[PDB]
């Protein structure tokens, strides 16, 4: 299991654990993280609520983005150069102790 | 609450409740605890399509003009029709009394 920190929109840092292979939405849902609206479509690429902003060194080694994710991601609020839809990103060793930001 | 709205749920059952002019249809659903699975998940912030509703033609054609934002998100909705709108963007007016909207 690995530690993941979430900077929520209110500014509070949510520290929690997930298992390698778990999506970031899985992490939010299982641990009942208090992130308003997160995971609206329950990970079917029909919403932008699971948008997360990653550290650059983490972002650059994420799995190649699919066109389906990109179309949904295009509509997210507060898009950055390090943005992905969290329901598509699964935990890896390199993410231990990483921080993600909820825009 | 002064006007009646009939919601045809995904199971084909009709849920009837009331709201006041000025409320969104999302408000009407969530404030009355209607049993519509996952409806309103992004909380009216135009970031999902879980509040998708299908309107009868005579009501649909009287609705407020759809924004590009709403249209862009509605495009990717399940069961999108010509008479579809995002419910959280639709404010109740007096004309909507006894209208029927359907959840795909
Ligand atoms: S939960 Fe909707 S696209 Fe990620
Ligand atoms: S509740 Fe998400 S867009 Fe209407």
């Amino acid at each position: 299991k690995i530690t993941v920190h979430f900077i929520n929109r209110d500014g509070e840092t949510l520290t929690t654990k997930g298992k390698i292979g778990d999506s970031l939405l899985d992490v939010v849902v299982q641990n009942n993280l208090d992130i308003d609206g997160f995971g609206a479509c329950e990970g079917t690429l029909a919403c932008s609520t699971c948008h997360l902003i990653f550290e650059q060194h983490i972002f650059e080694k994420l799995e190649a983005i699919t066109d389906e994710e990109n179309d949904m991601l295009d509509l997210a609020y507060g898009l950055t150069d390090r943005s992905r839809l969290g329901c598509q990103i699964c935990l890896t060793k390199a993410m231990d102790n990483m921080t993600v930001r909820v825009p």
